[PDB]
């Protein structure tokens, strides 16, 4: 199967939002360019607080739909060549956060890293967590374009909310997306 990337806000007004360059977002292509194993604040907004319990899952899937139903996982380099807690086939991390729960689905295969929903900290209006990509889109993905599902879930897995953005893990993410802006312009 093929995860749904359909945007949901649910019933807590669910949203992402984003902040050398080790990670820049455009609005305008709704995509993260990124240099690998480096800090991607990830914001969640919401206009109301889930309950204790809620968990907040990431997965990545490919974009284009010749390669949706394959598992995004780090090629055989970068799988070799690590913090000990996620699973040397994981494309992505949670930096900064002691209950991180490294995941593989028993039928799908996919994998998914997950950790407590929090409130947002002290002078801020969202929740940030940080991401690390450990693989560049060119290795494998091998320049295959992926997205990155963010999930809002209760305890038993239920969907509270859903929300997606494309990512390129690449060398220079400033020129990237300057890039990459300018050709849709
Ligand atoms: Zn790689």
């Amino acid at each position: 199967s093929v995860p749904s990337q359909k945007t949901y806000q649910g019933s807590y007004g669910f949203r992402l939002g984003f902040l050398s360059v080790a990670c820049t977002y455009s609005p305008a292509l709704n995509k993260l360019f990124c240099q690998l194993a480096k800090t991607c604040p990830v914001q969640l907004w919401v206009d109301s607080t889930p309950p204790p319990g809620t968990r907040v899952r990431a997965m990545a899937i490919y974009k284009q739909s010749q390669r949706m139903t394959e598992v995004v996982r780090r090629c055989p380099h970068h799988e070799r060549c690590s913090d000990g807690l996620a699973p040397p086939q994981h494309l992505i991390r949670v930096e900064g956060n002691l209950r991180a729960e490294y995941l593989d689905d028993r039928n799908t295969f996919r994998h998914s890293v997950v950790v407590p929903y929090e409130p947002p900290e002290v002078g801020s209006d969202c929740t940030t967590i940080h991401y690390n990509y450990m693989c560049y889109s060119s290795c494998g993905m091998n320049r295959s374009p992926i997205l990155t599902i963010i999930t809002l879930e209760d305890s038993s897995g239920n969907l509270l909310g859903r929300d997606s953005f494309e990512v390129r893990v690449c060398a220079c993410p400033g020129r990237d997306r300057r890039t990459e802006e300018e050709n849709l312009r």
